[PDB]
Order: structure tokens, then C-alpha cells, then sequence
């Protein structure tokens, strides 16, 4: 059911469009946000997912995170994907801006191969303050599974496509 993508790889495809609204229209069985090892999801993808939740998706990390702490850097948990999607994998890519090692950023992208098809935006960019092609060609060079990515900007979207 995903539609009006571009073919990267065998296994990668790409299309301008907010992951929220591809979510609603979709409604995968995976949802994959950018999230940060707290499960705070106050701005850029993460903030966008837990809005179109009216909250929920707050309400549940937090009582996640009192049960376990907080994620690695690198890591992954599967929780509910609400209104949205089926599942919700919040993945933590390294947040540049903090000073967290990107060669983490790999080991965020390995969280992927777990589930067979997902939809994701690229980890580390945005708000993170990672190079987007960069975190492309790790995408592409470490997930195996089928992956749609979902980029909001056109202008980077037309960058990435050009340079691929
Ligand atoms: C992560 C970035 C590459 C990307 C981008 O193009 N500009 C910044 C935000 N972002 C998103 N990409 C997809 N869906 C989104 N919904 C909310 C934010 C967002």
C-alpha cells in the first residue's frame, strides 16, 4: 500500500512527504520515529508523531521509561503505534548537536533489520544536526529489510535523489 515512491535499491525507496501524514494514510505495520534515550517527544519527527497521537504516544513512553530507563544511544524499543501504524519502533540515532559519537549511527539503522517492512525518516538528520546524505548511504549500506523512506523537505529530498 505504499505508493509514489522511488526505487533506490533493491530494498530502499524514497518519497517526498511528512511521515505523519504518510502514516495516516498507510497505516504500516511499522512506524519508525527518531526519538531521544528519555522518550521526550517535544520537536522535529518524534514531536510531529506524538502530536497526531493527541499524546498518547507521551503518555506511554513515560511509563516505559519508569519501568526501564532510558535507551541507548544506538537502541531501539517496540511500543504501540497508536492511530498511526500497528508497531512504533523509536530508534535513537546520535544527536550530533550533543556530541555523540555518529559511527553510532550505523547501530541505529541495525535496529531496522528486526522487522521486514517499515516506515521511516533518515535517522540523525534534522534536529539531530547530522548530514542527511550521509545518513542515507548508511541506510542503504546496513538495512536489508524493505524500508520507505518518508524525507519532509523537497528541496533536501531533490539533493538526496542527485547525489544518490
Ligand atoms: C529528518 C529530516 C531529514 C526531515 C527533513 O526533511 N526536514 C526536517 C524534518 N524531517 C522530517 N522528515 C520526514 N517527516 C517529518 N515529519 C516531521 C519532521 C520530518
Amino acid at each position: 500500500s505504499f505508493s509514489g515512491y522511488l526505487k533506490l535499491t533493491d530494498n530502499v525507496y524514497i518519497k517526498n512527504a511528512d511521515i505523519v501524514e504518510e502514516a495516516k494514510k498507510v497505516k504500516p505495520t511499522v512506524v519508525v520515529n527518531a526519538a531521544n534515550v528519555y522518550l521526550k517527544h517535544g520537536g522535529g519527527v518524534a514531536g510531529a508523531l506524538n502530536k497526531a497521537t493527541n499524546n498518547a504516544m507521551q503518555v506511554e513512553s513515560d511509563d516505559y521509561i519508569a519501568t526501564n530507563g532510558p535507551l541507548k544511544v544506538g537502541g531501539s524499543c517496540v511500543l504501540s503505534g497508536h492511530n498511526l501504524a500497528k508497531h512504533c519502533l523509536h530508534v535513537v540515532g546520535p544527536n550530533v548537536n550533543k556530541g555523540e559519537d555518529i559511527q553510532l549511527l550505523k547501530s541505529a539503522y541495525e535496529n531496522f533489520n528486526q522487522h521486514e517492512v517499515l516506515l521511516a525518516p533518515l535517522l540523525s538528520a534534522g534536529i539531530f544536526g547530522a548530514d542527511p546524505i550521509h545518513s542515507l548511504r548508511v541506510c542503504v549500506d546496513t538495512v536489508r529489510t524493505n524500508v520507505y523512506l518518508a524525507v519532509f523537505d523537497k528541496n533536501l529530498y531533490d539533493k538526496l535523489v542527485s547525489s544518490f
